[PDB]
């Protein structure tokens, strides 16, 4: 289950003069999240749906935060100079995203009147401009400015509201377990437990010296209903004498997997 946050803040300019509004869209996990005017954050669909468990934290520290980041662009678009007349914006796409592979990407995109002009990779710092180009000079006098008051929050907050249950995260890992069934002639058999995990999709399977063993060798067990909602499964093959050294379960799991060995 990946997960993404985006803030995009939107500027106005009328004449070279900057408005004293402006307004942010939050979107999670890529659903409308909130909407924040100057001195103010509405919760939207997913908004609410948060709202009940924490009660009102989607106000606070975010509004706090985004007016801030508001004032600042509001700045950042004050500078630019060719500002023709009329009405114009600027926005800031600020994008993160926490991908399968636990790996994170965390990015920000201006647009001038809603043109992509100037883009950068908040990890690496590297900036981009897309397929057109003359929008340079005003890629230009962004940065530069940017750098000029020179003279990590999103994940962070991301992280948060994961956590924090904001979202609510539908993957629950299983438990492993080998176990022996003391044994005679035939010798023992070893069973590979996998319990409380979600969703179903899962592999078990035995492997003698590291080649996974035949369908037939082993013995499956369905994959059954297991506590609060999750489900539960096994896997066991006849094992001979103290050749255990050689056996080891396998489990898969929506991406992730493991290996255990044969007890002693
Ligand atoms: C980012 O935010 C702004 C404001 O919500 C979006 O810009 C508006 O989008 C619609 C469709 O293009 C236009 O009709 C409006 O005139 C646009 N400008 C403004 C100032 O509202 C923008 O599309 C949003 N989404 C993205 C991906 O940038």
């Amino acid at each position: 289950e990946p997960h993404s946050l985006r803030y995009n803040l939107t500027v106005l300019s009328w004449d070279g003069s900057v408005q004293s509004g402006f307004l942010t869209e939050v979107h999670l996990d890529g659903q409308p999240f909130l909407r924040c005017d100057r001195q103010k954050c509405r919760a939207k669909p997913q908004g609410q749906w948060a709202e009940d468990v924490l009660g009102n934290k989607t106000w606070d520290r975010e509004t706090r935060d985004l007016t801030g980041n508001g004032k600042d662009l509001r700045m950042t678009l004050a500078h630019i100079k060719d500002q023709k007349e009329g009405l114009h914006s600027l926005q800031e796409i600020r994008v993160c995203e926490i991908h399968e592979d636990n790996s994170t990407r965390s990015s920000q995109h201006f647009y001038y009147d809603g043109e992509l002009f100037l883009s950068q990779n908040l990890e690496t710092k590297e900036w981009t401009m897309p397929q057109s180009s003359r929008a340079q000079t005003l890629a230009m006098n962004v940065r530069n400015f940017l750098k000029e008051d020179a003279m990590a929050d999103c994940l962070q907050e991301l992280r948060r509201y994961l956590k924090s249950g904001v979202v609510l995260r539908r993957t629950v890992p299983p438990m492993v377990n080998v176990t022996r069934s003391e044994a005679s002639e035939g010798n023992i058999t070893v069973t590979c437990r996998a319990s409380g995990f979600y969703p179903w999709n899962i592999t078990l399977s035995w492997r003698q010296d590291g080649v996974s063993l035949s369908h037939d060798t082993q013995q499956w067990g369905d994959v059954l209903p297991d506590g609060n909602g999750t489900y539960q499964t096994w896997v066991a093959t006849r094992i001979c004498q103290g050749e255990e050294q050689r056996f080891t379960c396998y489990m898969e799991h929506s991406g992730n997997h493991s290996t255990h060995p044969v007890p002693s």
